[PDB]
Order: C-alpha cells, then structure tokens, then sequence
C-alpha cells in the first residue's frame, strides 16, 4: 500500500528501541575514565575510527531506518552553542522511555501523562540560571587561555599523557582565529616521528607536493603566483589545421613561437624576483627548465582547496592571463621553504601578514593513539570558542545530575499519584548516571549512591563523584567543568523530541482502500 | 550497530587468544637451536617468505581481526635501538595473560591487581644492575670484534656449522662501514660451488651484466667510465621540430650526423685505453660495435645503487656528457674481469686504492638454506653496529632469565597476600624460557629445569643452558652474549603493552559506518 | 550606477548560417586576419557600452570569452 504502519503501541516502540542501543555506547564515554571504541568498515573508511566524542560518531553515519538520526542532529546545534565537554544529554532522554512499559499498566490515556513534559521545564529551570559558574574568561586572556576545560575534555581520552600538552596549544589556535572570520582556514596534519613536544605550531599553510628532480632547495623574500589557466599552449581557436610545410625555412616560426611564450614568462618574472609559482593544474614543460635555473619553485596540479586559503594569507590576486605578474598579484613575503619534519618531506608556507588564516602541524610518538590526535582537534576548537562567549559553566563529574535529582523527587509526591508515577520517572533518570560514574571506577556502586546523595542535598555544588577516590570529593579541585548552555538545551530538547511521537494517538496514514 | 560485541569472559579472551597463538610459532625460533619457518598466503605475497627473525614476519601480515598488530609494531622501535640477536621480548609478554585466568577468582577491580605492572618496574631494575655484563668493545678492536653476539644470532639458525665462520667475517665489514659515512655501500650475493671457507671478501664491487656475447674476455690496467646520460641521441633542448624535408636526398646527412656521436666516443677512448664502460640506462647500438673492436667491456642498464657505491671506491667522477672521459674522471686500475668462479659467471670489480667500501660474495651447497645466509648476513650488519654503540651486554643461552627468576620468587612472598598472588604470576613467566631453550635441543625438558635453577641461585651469572651438552654449562666459554638494551626495553614495553588490554573492561563496539 | 542590458542572442560568433565552409590557408600567418575580425566584435561592444554608462550585463545563454576581458577592465 505505502507509508509505514506506525501508530499507538508500535510507534512508541521505535522511539524506545533507538534510545536503548545508543545509551550503552555513550555511557562508557562519560567522565575522565571514558573508554575509547574502535569501529571497522573497509570501503570508504581509511581505518577504524575511535571517535571518543559521542556527537561526532552519530552524525557521520546514519546506519538504519529507526528514528534517532534527527534526535542526534540537534546535538550539533547544541555544539554550536557548546554541546560538548563530555556527552551526557543523549543518555538522559533514553531512560525517559524505560518506564513507558509501566504506562501500558494504566491501559487507557497517555495524554494526561504528557503534561509531565511541561513539568520538566519547571524542574530543569532549577538547573539553569541557578548555582554558580566561574566568572573568568575576559577574552584573549593570556593565562586563562587553557590548562582547564580542554584538558578535562581530553581526560576521558587515553592519549592524555603527552596529549594534555596538545590541548594547551589549541587555545592559541582559537585566539589567532579571533575576529570577523567564524570557523574557517584551519589545517591540521600529523607525523610519524616521535619527539617530547609531539607537535609544532607554524605561522602558515602546509601542502604536500614537489616540482620535479631539478630546482633550488629554498627561496627567500618569496613571491607567490597562482594561475587559473595552465601553461600548456598550441591549438586555441581554429587549430590552423595540422601543418605540412613546403620547405624547412617556413617552419622556423613554429619553434620560435614557443620561445616567445617562454620569453614572456621569464622577462616578466625576473623584475618581480619570483621565488615560487603555484598552479592548480597541469603545467607545460618549457617553463619547468626556466624555473630551476632562475631559482624559482613551481607546483604541478596543486589542490584548489589549498590555493584558496593561501590567497587570503598572501593578500590574494586576480587570476587570468600572463598579465598576472606585478600589482594584480599580491605577494606576502616571509619565508617559503621545503623542510624536513623528523622523517617526512613537506613544503611550508609561513609568515602571513594578514594573520587571519593559520595551520597546525602535529608530530607524535608513533601510535594508534597518534591518529587519535586528528580526532581531538575538531573537538578542541569547538570547546574553547564557546567557553569565552557563554561566560557561564557547570560542575562536571556527575555533580550537576545529583543536585537536580534531589529537587525532582519532591515534585512527584506533590502531584496526584497517577501523574506522580510519570513525573517521578523523569526524576529517577538522573539517579542511574551516579551509578555509572562509580561503576567504571571499579568501586562498589551501591555504597556510592547513598553517600553521593547526602552531600548534594546539603547544598555544595562543587562536591561530586571522585572516581579516583572511590567516594565523593571536590570536583573544582580536579578542574572538570561543563559549559552552561550544554545544560539549558538538553533539558528542553530531551523532553519534546520524545514527546512528539507519544503525544498523538491516531495519526499520519493516507488512504489504502 | 551490528559490530562484534563482547563482555567479561569473552572480551578478555580475544586478547588472551592472540597472545597464545604467537608464542608457539616464536618459541622454535629462540636460542642456538632455532627452527626455520615458512609462511604462505594467497594474493599480494607472490612467493614463500621464511623468516628466522620473529619481528619481520609479525610486521608484514595482519592475518585476522583479533588484536595483536599494535603489540607487534612496538618491536621495531626496539630494533632501531638494538632489535634482533634473538627474539624473546614478544614471548614473555604473551605468557603474562595465562595467569589472568586465576584473576577471575577475584572479580571487581583488576586495576588494584595492575599494581603488579608497577611491581614489574621493580623487576626491571633488578635485571639492570645485577649480573656483570661486558665492558669495552670500544672501536675496531682486534679479537673482541666477533666470535660473540653475531655467532649467537646465527646460532638459532641451522646454517651454523660452517656459517659461524661467515658471521665472524661480517664484523670486518662493519669496521669499514662505521664512521661519518653512515649506512651505505654494502651488497652481498651467495654463489654455486663447494669450499670449506664458503665465502670470499671482495675489496671492490660484484655485478651481473654483460655487454653482449662478443667483446674481450679480460681487461687489464682497467679504466672505468660511468655515465649519467644515455648513449641515445635524437632529442636535444631545441628540437629543430617535426621533420619533413623537401625530397629524399637530405635525409642522408642525418645518418652521417649519427656517425659523429660514434666517432667522438672512439677518439677520446683510444688515448685513455678505456677498459670498461658502465651506464645506468638504455644503451644505443652504434657504440656497441665500437667497444668490441677497441677491446673495451661495457655494461648496459647497470643499477644506479651499485654505481654510487662504486664511485666512492674508485675515486669518483663528474659523470656528465661525453666530455666526461679523462682527468674529470678518476679510475682505479687493478683488475676487472669476467670470471666463472664455479659454474655461474659474474663480473668482478676489485683492487680499489681507497680501501673503504667492500662487497662480500658467499659460496654454499647449491639450494635454499644458502639463501638463508642472504637473510642472515643482512641481519648481521645491523647487530654489530648496535653492539659497539650500546656499550652494554648480558649473558646469552637463557643465563639472564634464570637469575632474574630466582630474585622474583622472594618478592611474591614479601608482599601481602593479594599483591603476592599477582606478583608471583609475573615471576613464573621467566620459568618457561629455560624450558623453551632446552626442548628444541632434543633433550627431555623436565630434567633440565631442576639443575638449571640450582646453578643460578648459587651466584654464577656466566652459567646457563647448554643445549649441546644436554645439561647446563659455561656460557662464557661458548662466547654467547645478548645486547643489553633488549632487556631494558622488553621489561618496560611488556608492562604497558599488556596493561592497556586489561585496563579497559567490557570492550563494547557499536554504531559505525 | 546599475544599468541593465539583456540579449536574445549570445556573444558567440562564427557560423552565421553561411559558413564560408571549413577553411584552408597556405600558411599559419593568413589565419591571423580571422582573429582580427573577432577583435572588431569586442570593440563594438565597448564603444557603445561606455557611452551608456553600462554597469551590468545579463545574457540568457552562453557568452563568448573575448568580451569578458573587456568587461573586467571597464
């Protein structure tokens, strides 16, 4: 007939199934202990991607038909606001669905139950515009730049023995991108040679290509030329056919004509002092000999994407015909050279006058863990930009979840019991998280829940789950914090996404017969 | 998603199975009575690879899903610092997993148990300070040059009946190699025949090419010519373009022009007395006729790598265009000839004035096992370079393993009950090595264990396992020693490599591509 | 200073509907006069255009390459 058969009890189930499968993978991830996961696919995937961050793994692939991809999509919007630290938002929403089994006991009207979601907005408002944050982050700020939350984000990740140093580096990267840009022009590559630093910060853009066997090793006071059209020449409009001559003397012009093309390139080039040429395509052989003798390095088939970032960096140019060298071309000059990083051979562009666009080069020990760092950069840049803009934060390590849980228990008894069972269930969702934080620690889960609740009830926001301790302690000393708006959106989002498929009884069918 | 997921007993087990599978194949390889192994796989392999060296085979192939590939990768970093000799580092790490079965007779947190790895650090120190080692091996050295570690690397190899004599030769080769020259100019080939020496040392370079069937059989007072550019002529930097000539009469001049290239070559050639010409690439036919009449032996498409090595040896040359012969080129002049040493003919370059850049040619029975020597000699060059650079070594034949084992037994009891169970498991791991070396000998393993422990606990470091005797004996008389850093790194590497597998509980894999 | 020009016909020129056929020529040099004819087409476009004050040109079809250089300088 057509569309998919869902209403009443079966429709509820699809939401139910999606939530349980996702929660087990993400639950392990939360907190400094956090477990890394390896995923395998061999066709369009280079290698197993560990992807410690839960948000990144769900968005990259839409594995199947059940509804969950859209719920996942919202988290990136949250990410734009902040949305990271350690993933916790998805888990709370899933457990809302677990007592729905209890709801079939009622056996008649789910709508009365729905008013509970509105109640949640009341309950979740006691978590935002409440407690305390930190009041630092002036913007730029030299010492508050890091050694804080980014390290915390990385605490879960295994690489943090040498990695924590890398996280510190990333804020410098966010500070340089400050301005009228947004999030653009950042390039990151990694290397197989081990060193204590495990990374290096460069003044410009990195590209892997070489002109050929001949050509000078390095140039100074470098000028950059980019051409839309290749250096290949001959047929143009009207080939003039294929030519048979009457004698040797007439053919002198054809060989000579090629020379003129060579002459324009050399004569114009010499005045400028041209040190490097970058072309996004095939290049004609005659100029190649010239560049080597002149002292000029050229790049064949340079990637267009690399070229566009470079243009902002060098001040840009207008790309057209050989009229291109001089004023129509803007060259930014510091140093352009091909250099050896531990083992690999690369070409480095550096010394940008603009300062707007920059590139980060990572080295590392020589590990599976080393490829992990590539994963880390995307996460690093997002955390810091938001933290300065929001100017607000919350205590991590489960501190936030237990405090809210104490408040919600009171709410259930306030309402009539049929309503109360539905309201209480949202409330006990919070309780499972404390259990998980302790469980990955290896400490006894039963003991931990009792002691945890008593300290939160008292009124100390700072107090939280100390996994290393095995009991409870001061989260703030640890330095683990979560951004303020990660919490505002999760509480509103978790409720209505689930609600839209539970609000309605009869629905969407067209006209079978 | 649908990815393979395991818990508690199965998750640990996948790691457990990988360690046991590797140990059985590697055990045969260890010590003076090792076994040759041949592995065959279909596609992208081509022919049988038999590797005596354990590290080379693990690196090459990732046979299946179970994780062990990363553990394997660590051995190579060790190799740069020291590597080979005999492989024992991988075996020890694998057996640490067997005691984990007893760990289930506990159940909550393995990490307290993980204190054993810290304990293992204590074990590493005892190995490094105890014993006696060796001192000097300072430089060049007269009798300490070999009849030591190289012999031992070879001991695990069957060829060591006449082969040990070959190993002894290799140190002389390293003495010339060592300096600011770095690792260059070493080439070795085995040949058909029958002699007790089974090897010849060539002061020059060994090649296998011929000018043609014609040409002088032997050249004396030889002059050597090496050309970067080929003998082929028709291109140039200026083409004279596409050629069509008014009528057929002119084409005759072009053929004559070819004669000039032939003729220029002969005029320069006769005065010098040129005995041999070597060109790295295609050779034009006209010159070929010339060389035969002159009494000059030429080589076509000689490999470039052989050529660079030869230049350092002869005195070098400025290998340019045909202006190249004379003063601009230096030619050594002892004797160059084509010699049938046995039944297979090769060309011999010898009698170099310089003295630092030699080639070694080996003689053997006639079949694979001799090629085994090709495997072994290449390995040998690396062993000697490290032994002089490290300036540290330990006694071989398993002497090192039993001594450390005696010390660790005390440690298990010294700690309190739970620590003692985990501490003792590490200690028993050392016990298998004495057993592994004795078993391949052909003597019953059980008899060997009791006698061995008694001699080591006495306080004699030199005493070890003597396979030849069928009991135990004095290792020092044999001349068997192992490089010192192999032991530092294995103990340090074994702990964290194994530890990462255990530290993560309940490995879960899901929701990927 | 936006002024708008719309053309039913492309800036492309050559075939007309009377080809002059596929064209010979004794030497490459003679084909030069053909290029020159193309140049006149560029000039008519600019001479009339500057006088109007032309700020933008919109054509519903393919556009010949020669005028493009002209428009850029103008």
């Amino acid at each position: 007939a057509g569309a998919d058969e869902e209403r009443a009890e079966t429709a509820r189930l699809s939401s139910f199934i999606g939530a349980i499968a996702i929660g087990d993978l993400v639950k392990s991830t939360l907190g400094p202990k956090g477990m890394d996961k390896i995923l395998l696919s061999s066709g369009r995937d280079a290698s197993l991607m560990v992807t410690n961050d839960g948000a990144t793994i769900l968005k990259n692939i839409g594995v199947d038909n059940p509804a969950a991809k859209v719920l996942v999509d919202m988290s990136r919007v949250q990410d734009d606001e902040v949305g990271d630290g350690t993933t916790s938002v998805t888990v709370l929403a899933a457990e809302l669905l677990r007592e729905a089994e209890s709801l079939i006991a009622k056996k008649i009207h789910p709508q009365t139950i729905i008013a509970g979601w509105r109640e949640a907005t009341k309950a979740a408002r006691q978590a935002l515009l409440n407690s305390a944050v930190d009041h630092g982050s002036d913007e730029v700020k030299f010492r508050q730049d890091l050694m804080n939350i980014a390290g915390t984000t990385l605490s879960s990740k295994l690489l943090t023995h040498h990695k924590d140093h890398f996280t510190k580096l990333a804020v410098e990267a966010v500070l340089r991108l400050k301005g009228s840009g947004n999030l653009e022009a950042i390039h990151v590559i990694k290397k197989l040679g081990g060193s204590l630093a495990d990374s290096y910060l460069d003044e410009g853009f990195l590209l892997d290509k070489k002109i050929g066997v001949n050509q000078p090793k390095r140039i100074e006071n470098a000028k950059i030329l980019i051409a839309n059209t290749g250096m290949d020449t001959d047929k143009i409009k009207i080939f003039g056919s294929r030519v048979r001559v009457d004698s040797t003397a007439k053919v002198a012009e054809i060989e000579h004509a090629e020379k003129e093309k060579m002459k324009e390139k050399v004569e114009r080039i010499l005045k400028h002092g041209i040190n490097c040429f970058i072309n996004r395509q095939l290049i004609y052989n005659y100029p190649e000999q010239l560049f080597g003798a002149a002292g000029v390095m050229a790049i064949e088939h340079a990637d267009f994407v690399g070229v566009e970032r470079l243009a902002l960096v060098t001040g840009g140019e207008i790309a057209s015909t050989f009229d291109h060298p001089e004023l129509v071309k803007l060259g930014s000059c510091k140093l352009i050279e091909e250099v050896m990083i531990g083992e690999d051979k690369l070409i480095h562009f550096s010394g940008v006058a603009l300062g707007e666009a920059c590139t980060i080069v990572l080295r590392g020990a020589t590990q599976q863990i080393l490829d992990e760092a590539e994963r880390s950069l995307h996460d690093a840049l997002c955390v810091l930009a938001q933290t300065v803009k929001d100017s607000r934060t919350v205590y991590g390590g489960g501190c936030s979840e237990m405090l809210m849980a104490h408040a919600v228990t009171q709410l259930a008894s306030r309402t009539p019991g049929k309503e109360a069972v539905a309201m209480e269930s949202y409330a006990k969702a919070l309780r499972m998280l404390p259990t998980i934080i302790a469980d990955n620690a290896g400490y006894d889960s039963a003991d931990l829940v009792a002691q945890l609740r008593a300290a939160h009830s008292e009124g100390k926001t700072t107090a939280g789950l100390d996994m290393k301790e095995g009991t409870i302690g001061d989260m703030s000393v640890l330095g683990i914090t979560e951004s303020f708006q990660v919490k505002r959106q999760v509480l509103l989002s978790a409720a209505e996404a689930a609600e839209v498929i539970l609000r309605v009884d009869n629905i969407i069918k067209a006209a079978p017969r």
